[PDB]
RNA sequence: ACGAGAACAUACGUUCUUUGAACCAAGCUUCA
C-alpha cells in the first residue's frame, strides 16, 4: 500500500452543487474521472478501465493531511456511549475508539471566495463568484492506493499539469505529487478486525446490498453532475444520479463495489468509481 | 470522460478650488 501526497501550488475548487461553495477535499469519483479524461487524452481508457475493473488499482478518497499526521474523516460508529470534530488521524483510531478521547487542534487552511466578471463592451458585466480553499503552506491531500501500476503514475502526472477540481483552466487545481511509500500506514491497513471502515464513496452492487447493510452506520451522498467531454450529445448533459455511501461510513460485512456506467446515451460511455476500500479497526 | 464547460470585477471620474514669505529694524559708534 502506497500514498498520494498531493502538494497544492494554488487555491482548489471541488464544489458539491455549486460553483461559489467547496469543500476541503474530493472523492475517488472525482479522481477516477480526471485520470480516466487523461487517459482518453493519450488513448488508453481500455487499459486503464480494465485496470480498475479488475482490481489492480484501488484508491481511496482525498483525505487531508498536516505535518507527518494522515488524517481520515470521523467514522460513523454505532457504540453507545466531539460532533464539531470532523477528521480524526488515522493512527489515532484504536485509542480514539478504545475511550473518550483533541490532543491537537485540526487546521488545513480556509475558505475563500474569488469575485469575478463577464464583461461585456457595449453592455453591463455580469458578476459571478467562485468559491475556493486554499491549503496552509504544509498542508495537503493525500489518497491511498495499493499494488500500483506504471499507467497510475503515467496518468497521474499527466494530470499534474492539467489540473483537479472545477474551472481548472481558469486559475485553479494545479498540484505536485508524490509516492512516499510508508510503512506505519500499510502495517494499519494489513491488520483484520471485527469492523472495516470504508474509505471512498462506494456502492455495493445490486446482489450483496443486503449483505452489506448488517450493522451498518452509513450515509447516502448523491454523486452526479454533468458530463465533461467533447464526444458525448453535442451539448451539455447531466449524468445518471448515483446515490453512494459516503466515505466516513463504518460496516460490518466487506463488499466490492463496481464502476458503475452512468453515461449510456451518447457516444462514449460515462463511469462512476464506486469502488470499495477498507479500514480494519477493532 | 472531474457539480462540470464557457466567462477580464469591468466601464465613466483632474488630489482639485482659496491665498504676497509679509510685518518690526541710519553700516553706525570713539579717529586734528
Amino acid at each position: 500500500m502506497k500514498i498520494i501526497k498531493l502538494y497544492f501550488e494554488s487555491p482548489v475548487h471541488f464544489g458539491e452543487k455549486r460553483l461559489s461553495e467547496s469543500k476541503i477535499t474530493f472523492s475517488a469519483d472525482t479522481l477516477f474521472s480526471a485520470l480516466m479524461i487523461e487517459a482518453v487524452g493519450l488513448g488508453k481508457e481500455d487499459e486503464f478501465y480494465q485496470l480498475a475493473s479488475n482490481n489492480l488499482v484501488k484508491f481511496s478518497d482525498a483525505f487531508p493531511f498536516i505535518d507527518q499526521y494522515y488524517y481520515i474523516p470521523k467514522p460513523m460508529f454505532n457504540l453507545k456511549l466531539f460532533k464539531k470534530l470532523l477528521y480524526v488521524p488515522i493512527d489515532s483510531l484504536e485509542d480514539y475508539l478504545s475511550g473518550g478521547l483533541e490532543r491537537e487542534s485540526f487546521n488545513l487552511g480556509k475558505l475563500a471566495l474569488s469575485e469575478k466578471v463577464q464583461q461585456h463592451d457595449f453592455k453591463d458585466s455580469e458578476p459571478y463568484n467562485v468559491g475556493t480553499f486554499t491549503f496552509k503552506e504544509n498542508t495537503g491531500l493525500y489518497v491511498l492506493i495499493e499494488q500500483t501500476h506504471p499507467l497510475l503514475e503515467e496518468l497521474l502526472e499527466n494530470l499534474q499539469y492539467s489540473g483537479i477540481g472545477g474551472k481548472r483552466n481558469s486559475g485553479y487545481g494545479k498540484f505536485k505529487f508524490e509516492i512516499l511509500e510508508d510503512s506505519d500506514i500499510e502495517d494499519l491497513f494489513s491488520a483484520k478486525g471485527n469492523r472495516k471502515i470504508l474509505l471512498s464513496g462506494a456502492l455495493p452492487k445490486d446482489a450483496e446490498l443486503e449483505q452489506a447493510l448488517k450493522n451498518a452506520s452509513y450515509l447516502l451522498e448523491r454523486r452526479g453532475g454533468f458530463v465533461q467531454s467533447d464526444t458525448y450529445a453535442t451539448n451539455l448533459v447531466k449524468k445518471q444520479d448515483l446515490y453512494v455511501f459516503k466515505s466516513g461510513s463504518t460496516f460490518e460485512n466487506s463488499f466490492d463495489g463496481d464502476i458503475y456506467q452512468v453515461g449510456k446515451k451518447g457516444n462514449h460511455p460515462v463511469y462512476k468509481y464506486a469502488k470499495s476500500f477498507f479500514l480494519e479497526v477493532s
